[PDB]
């Protein structure tokens, strides 16, 4: 297929060409912008190489960006850009050693319930309408309950809380609803952080609040808290809506895979992880050599940009054999990246599996014969989260 | 005695460890005995740093101004600004932007409304003997320019204040964080459709934020609170940190006292000797030599504007003293380079005003030196208390 | 339930786990939330550790024997032998010297000494009902014959085990440690004009410590405490940890008792159920693959040599449980490849004995599982108190 | 001259121009024993290379060993190693940490007096002799008051500590005394240690008590504070009079240089810089590579140890000039690797200057025209630190 370009909401139904492309052709792809050539950089393909670059933090960094725009630490650009920006060992160390502590097996177990009650109402909803976007009725606002109960919000603010969070995470002049949520969303917090002062639980912001952070003064860290439930709220949320509508089409696709896993729901499990693999929520994400790097043949100079993308290798044929390419709920991939690996592996990692597992475990058991259309789906725009924004289900069985 | 960063106790004479750098030690090497691999340098003369802020290919900005290699960790105590700008090509786009907000018309157009406060408050504390001239004048007038530049619609300029002077201080700061960051989201999302001449509006305009961008915005309010705390402190700093200064040099208040035209001629001697932003940090991009000294790519080198505008070897042995005559070329008050201060003409302003006015109302005046109660902060050098008395 | 390293509330019962990792991650990894970074891989399956501890070139010794990268940080808790062992070539050296003090002639000239001992604690047990036969046994035997290989005289066994009890133990080992410290350096002085047999004269006799080596002497006095420690608690564990299984299977011991020339072989299986070391780190030298499974170069990759011993594809479905008589082999008790234990023999004596003993002179004897005590420690498994009652 | 050789007693006199060799024609110098090839090793010899390398502690490991010697964490081979392994950041970061508490300026002027007092004592014992051996009547001696200070011993003990390391130092059946005074040592501290538990100081022994290194039981841990002990007891000790003793050498060479000291002793602290540069007491140490790295056009593999030669680099003409090989007080030279550079830059490095400053200065003011007889100095054994064992001075001035 063609050559390396970064994607768009056109381009995100079938991408996995375009990597096949480059893996097999140009392990190390080297993007020269025709009119900013001082902004060229490098894009890595290959399972085995993406896998090292993620680990190896020493040589690329994060602090730099995440994303191939080399302005996404200054004001023009940004947009399709984390809200914060994360540090590298040592320095990142302390951060991820405290949020860590609100990231634990009982937040998991604790909210479990609350998807899984969410899960069924939808499910049921549709089953009624025989089908519906499944994404709009349950695929979106379903992460939400999960990233406010990570961020510590309590339960009567839930209601309020998704307000503003929906209103966001729409963005991609109707997003001026949006400028309004994210000042709602941003005087809560400073709020939420004052109760925490006193009143700590052990979500991943009381953690931080009672380690200080933003104490007598500190006006840069409470930014930095900010910074942190807002990366939360609009990634936490699509990446897991990501997941769920993306696998949607790949099921779809196969109800053979479908029916291993209607005679034996323990496959669920193992299935969510091949689903991870194929769906690659978070596409890819970038980092800055910290020193001329050498790649096969292929010499990456010191500060320039290398896009790691996980989701062509989640489907690298040297890493998963030579049907990489399609749906084994049996497969049980080993190496993953969908969640990376190294310094920053995901903390919700576990978080996300629940939610994917509760939700396939119910849509199997309800909706058995559910179907997509396909053509009809659409993608979020973005380059490095790949979300669908609607999902046409419809269940071959009503009432 | 041996460098060290500044501390409030520290900031009443940093001048003799400036003397004894430029002197003895030019490029200093910093080797903290807990960290050495957290290692720095610290230029003090002129030359050396008025050519290091030129060269940002060498000398970048995009990894911090603070010469703490761990500045971004939570932990906490993060001196350093909301916020850190890139070097060229990158900034180029940017700094044209923002500076369609810092005009000639921009400056001029609130001056009268700057005298006006500046006389008022003045007056009220000659109704008064004295006062402490920071609280009562030198720390609101600032909030003032601020507010103006980012487009804060005078009505709320109240209001405005009233988080600024909470957050730029028992932590009801956050509550006033919260608001004001609330506060500039409607008015961002308020400039999409009246695009006034503002940074903001211009910035808006471009297209920053405006379409539940996220970032865009957050960097919008990073931007927007740089200048709210730190364009108050600078502004606070040096017509604070004059104070002590004129106070000692009688004969030089009268030079101006009885010809009053020598005023803006003696803002930049102020300038040059108050230096508000002491220090600032750059990071090595690649091995680069000065005199005997070799920095290793990847370190951070303070840049002490500070110290460099009182080099002798740039200013005349006098170089260490008021001389409003002196009328100091070249001063690195606002840096020099990519990085140029854009509100530096506001910042002259202010004090032109500011200074006109104290000495044509209160020609007569007393600063209890011993009293100076100096704010924390190793890179800016601002009094937070200066007793003031008029008579 | 998931993997985890073990305590002292959870040494009781590992076998489930070890079970849940065989059948459904031979290959399990382990991602710490607070240190993504500090993550290592752990091998169940006798086939995988098999083959692993024998490619020593491929998971080297020479990091760590731990899970924990960061194991050398003085911080505190060290739950990790005190030195670490090379990998060939270096180690074929060191291991052909101090092999020599693993001979037959050894092994078999403490044997009565140990014997004797074993009968006389063994009936002062019989005229007390009962006793704690870890502290009153099982802790001290173990003792005479790590100093025999060591080469410590018998007059001062009595005062050497009384540090080594107060080592393996408010802290007064902290003096204990030093005079043993003293002790082995006059030992070692000594040796160097009166070598005889034991590991250190073999050492010494090679040029070790001997010429104010320094360094080459403390290395010595590393493994002179590794096996101070490690030999007892290794043995200690064995024949504590069989003093359970022998309790919960009467039928087993009505065998041994009916037929005592079947000990030697009930001492293999003995030792494939209790594992004392029931685990030890390597860490991986290049990338490598086991199954599905791809481990990165500079991995820590713990062998579950205990959990291999479980393994029903290596022993049968009753792999799981008690059969004196099955003769296991292959067992990895003392791993296997080029770090295989050099006194696994004088092991196996001291159970050989001890349980010949037990068995002859207490025939009807009862142990009260549910008050046996474990000691800490996540890769050596050993009772701390197992109360003992003959009737 | 010849090719790379680790150094001996009777090849530390003149070690400089095998060093020009190897940075005139071999930087990156690979070394293979003809009989145990398995153990080839590389020797860096330019300031360039050497500084990089020091500094890259992420690439070349200190945590593997410091000497060119593999089996050096095991048993045999040892004799010359320092008897403790340091680790890399972050590990070692703690100890860095604690250590360096006991490390202050307050730890140098505290001691300071007691260094003139002694230096002035001998110095005259010497001039009453017109003459004697400069090493054994003080420079000795000298740096043992100062290890035995930072340490944390006691006054009362000093006596006895002091007869202690000089049975050890003297190692390199005479050495029968050392395996005794070891052990006497080893005793005394595990005393010390246990005296710290409650009664702590603020030497770098007391900081790692009080932190809790070797506390309830962690026998590792108390194993490594000695570890520390005899590391400084042995190389703290002959660092510096390596230093004071090499010194005398290089000035007696030039009385040019020692009489623009002798009309303005200012210049005396710059040319204790310049002394430490031509001096080098640690000569090199060596790393171990954590990954294939290049240098220039050789690629040392992974796992490979690397001398770093710190004497070669202090000499280095293309960083100080033609003269490099030359004696200049007033040099003042910039970036010397006397200390390293890095994560491991010497702790003492102030005390080693602070001593060589008093020396020197008295040195000066009382002996202005001392000689020595360079033909009749006596190397200490070892290939990493260079110190002599015997250095023949007389002033040519007596009473
Ligand atoms: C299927 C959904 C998800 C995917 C694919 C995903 C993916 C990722 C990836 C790849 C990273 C690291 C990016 C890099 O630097 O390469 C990351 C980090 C992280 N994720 Fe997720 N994530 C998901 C859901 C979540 C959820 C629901 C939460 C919160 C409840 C979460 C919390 C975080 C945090 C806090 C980190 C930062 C860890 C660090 O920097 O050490 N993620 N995620
Ligand atoms: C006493 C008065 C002030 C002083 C001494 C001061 C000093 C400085 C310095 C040293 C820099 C460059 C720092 C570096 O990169 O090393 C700077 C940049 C800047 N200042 Fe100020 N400043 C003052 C007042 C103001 C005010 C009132 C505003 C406007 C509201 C302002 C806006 C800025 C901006 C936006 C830049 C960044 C320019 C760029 O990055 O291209 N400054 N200032
Ligand atoms: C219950 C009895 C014991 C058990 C289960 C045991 C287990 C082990 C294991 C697992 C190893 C290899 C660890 C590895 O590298 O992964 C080992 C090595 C060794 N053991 Fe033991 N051991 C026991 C008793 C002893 C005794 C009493 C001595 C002798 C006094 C001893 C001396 C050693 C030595 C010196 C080695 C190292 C060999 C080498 O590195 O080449 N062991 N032991
Ligand atoms: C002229 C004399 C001395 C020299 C040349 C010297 C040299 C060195 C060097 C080169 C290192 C680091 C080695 C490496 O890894 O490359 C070192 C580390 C150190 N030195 Fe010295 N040293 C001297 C005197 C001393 C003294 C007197 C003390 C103690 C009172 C001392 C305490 C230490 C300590 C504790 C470190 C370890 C720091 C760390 O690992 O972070 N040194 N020394
Ligand atoms: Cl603290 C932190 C920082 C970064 C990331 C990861 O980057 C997030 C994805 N994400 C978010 C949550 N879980 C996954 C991201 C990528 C690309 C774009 Cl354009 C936007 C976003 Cl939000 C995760 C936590
Ligand atoms: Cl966009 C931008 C970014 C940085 C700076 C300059 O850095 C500011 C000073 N400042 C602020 C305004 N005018 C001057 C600063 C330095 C040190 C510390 Cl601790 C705090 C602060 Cl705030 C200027 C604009
Ligand atoms: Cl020279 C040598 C080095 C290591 C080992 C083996 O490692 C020992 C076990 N051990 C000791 C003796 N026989 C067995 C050990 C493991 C874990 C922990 Cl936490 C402590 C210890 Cl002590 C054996 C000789
Ligand atoms: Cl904690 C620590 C570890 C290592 C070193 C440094 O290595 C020391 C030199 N030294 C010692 C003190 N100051 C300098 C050394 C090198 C070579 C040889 Cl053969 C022996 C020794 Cl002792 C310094 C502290
Ligand atoms: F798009
Ligand atoms: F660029
Ligand atoms: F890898
Ligand atoms: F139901
Ligand atoms: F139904
Ligand atoms: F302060
Ligand atoms: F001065
Ligand atoms: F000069
Ligand atoms: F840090
Ligand atoms: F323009
Ligand atoms: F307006
Ligand atoms: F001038
Ligand atoms: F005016
Ligand atoms: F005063
Ligand atoms: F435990
Ligand atoms: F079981
Ligand atoms: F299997
Ligand atoms: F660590
Ligand atoms: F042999
Ligand atoms: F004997
Ligand atoms: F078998
Ligand atoms: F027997
Ligand atoms: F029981
Ligand atoms: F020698
Ligand atoms: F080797
Ligand atoms: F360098
Ligand atoms: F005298
Ligand atoms: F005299």
């Amino acid at each position: 297929s063609h050559e390396f370009q970064l994607a768009t909401a056109e381009t995100w139904p079938n991408p996995w060409p375009m990597y096949r492309a480059l893996r097999d052709h140009d392990p190390v792809h080297h993007v020269v912008p025709p009119q900013r050539p001082e902004y060229d950089y490098y894009v890595l393909s290959r399972h085995a190489d993406v896998w090292s670059a993620a680990r190896d933090h020493q040589t690329f960094s994060s602090a730099q960006g995440l994303t191939v725009n080399y302005g996404e630490l200054e004001m023009i650009g940004l947009h399709d850009t984390p809200p914060m920006v994360m540090q590298d060992p040592p320095v990142h160390t302390e951060f991820r050693k405290l949020v860590s502590r609100g990231f634990t097996p009982r937040q998991v177990e604790t909210v479990e319930p609350t998807v899984r009650k969410f899960v069924v109402e939808r499910l049921e909803k549709l089953r009624a309408n025989g089908g519906g976007d499944i994404v709009t009725e349950l695929f979106k606002p379903l992460p939400s309950m999960v990233v406010a109960h990570y961020l510590g919000v309590p339960e009567e603010d839930w209601t309020q809380f998704d307000g503003w969070t929906q209103a966001i995470v729409a963005a991609n002049g109707a997003t001026t609803g949006a400028l309004d949520a994210v000042g709602s969303m941003m005087a809560y917090f400073t709020g939420l952080i004052e109760r925490r002062r006193t009143e700590p639980a052990d979500d991943a912001i009381s953690h931080l609040v009672a380690a200080g952070v933003g104490a007598d003064g500190d006006t840069a860290g409470t930014l930095s808290i900010l910074a942190f439930t807002f990366t939360m709220v609009t990634g936490g949320n699509d990446t897991v809506t990501g997941m769920l509508g993306g696998s949607m089409p790949l099921l779809h696709r196969r109800p053979d895979q479908r029916r291993l896993l209607l005679d034996d729901p323990e496959g669920i499990p193992d299935a969510v992880e091949e689903l991870l693999r194929l769906t690659s929520p978070v596409q890819g994400l970038a980092r800055t050599t910290t020193r001329d790097v050498t790649i096969g043949d292929t010499t990456i100079p010191a500060g320039r940009r290398v896009l790691l993308l996980y989701g062509s290798a989640n489907r690298d044929e040297r890493q998963y054999g030579p049907d990489a390419a399609e749906l084994d709920v049996t497969r049980c991939p080993r190496n993953i990246l969908t969640f990376s690996h190294g310094a920053h592996h995901c903390l919700g990692a576990a978080a996300a599996r629940m939610q994917c597992r509760v939700a396939l475990t119910e849509l199997l058991a309800r909706c058995p014969d559910f179907e997509v259309a396909e053509s009809r789906i659409v993608w979020s725009g973005g380059s490095y989260v790949r979300r669908p924004l609607s999902v046409p289900f419809r269940v071959t069985s009503s009432r």
